[PDB]
């Protein structure tokens, strides 16, 4: 159950993490990127397979914040992943750049637009989460959970059974110096200045007591 990230996979961490230090907001421009490149790709495939929005109707990216626990979630209804793509698609490198990186780091030249463009920046979720929970189901596979926190990283398959019907969540344990993000107004302000252009439906869960969801796009 237990895995270690490729060599590679670790170097590319360490040069997002690095390239993003003075900008950790772009973490969540990135995770709404990735829930858009998601529901992006089930809807390519709904083209071609007219039961492949029978697991979930919706297409939509919601946001929820846990104050009381220190979560933040990042839920798609997306393509989802399976077992074996929770493993390779985030363990290692399968698509498609390191020396560019490095050229650009060691030339002192701007990298926030390149992690962006080869969509690797999952992994500037660790600038402001100390661990990263990724719940997925995919229609060829069963609804897994993946944890890590950039030292290794696990898969079980999800005990509470069937229950995104199809996408993916991201959930990060917020650091203790994170907490910022865990506010109201700074998730809502975030989320609207990286949804605008997403071709999606984003949500986020608000207060007001009672409580439902906020369209930001
Ligand atoms: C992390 N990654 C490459 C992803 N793969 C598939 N669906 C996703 N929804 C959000 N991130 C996703």
């Amino acid at each position: 159950e237990k895995f270690a990230f490729q060599a590679e996979v670790n170097r590319m961490m360490k040069l997002i993490i690095n390239s993003l230090y003075k900008n950790k907001e772009i973490f969540l421009r990135e995770l709404i990127s990735n829930a858009s490149d998601a529901l992006d790709k089930i809807r390519l495939i709904s083209l071609t397979d007219e039961n492949a929005l029978s697991g979930n109707e919706e297409l939509t990216v919601k946001i929820k914040c846990d104050k009381e626990k220190n979560l933040l979630h990042v839920t798609d209804t997306g393509v989802g992943m399976t077992r074996e793509e929770l493993v390779k698609n985030l363990g290692t490198i399968a698509k498609s750049f390191l020396n560019k990186m490095t050229e650009a780091q060691e030339d002192g030249q701007s990298t926030s637009e390149l992690i962006g463009q080869f969509g690797v920046g999952f992994y500037s979720a660790f600038l402001v989460a100390d661990k990263v929970i990724v719940t997925s189901k995919h229609n060829n596979d069963t609804q897994h959970i993946w944890e890590s926190d950039s030292n290794e990283f696990s898969v079980i398959a999800d005990p509470r059974g069937n229950t995104l019907g199809r996408g993916t969540t991201i959930t990060l344990v917020l650091k203790e110096e994170a907490s910022d993000y865990l506010e109201l107004d700074t998730i809502k302000n975030l989320v609207k200045k990286y949804s605008q252009f997403i071709n999606f439906p984003i949500y986020v869960w608000s207060s007001k007591t009672v409580w439902d969801w906020e369209l930001m796009n």
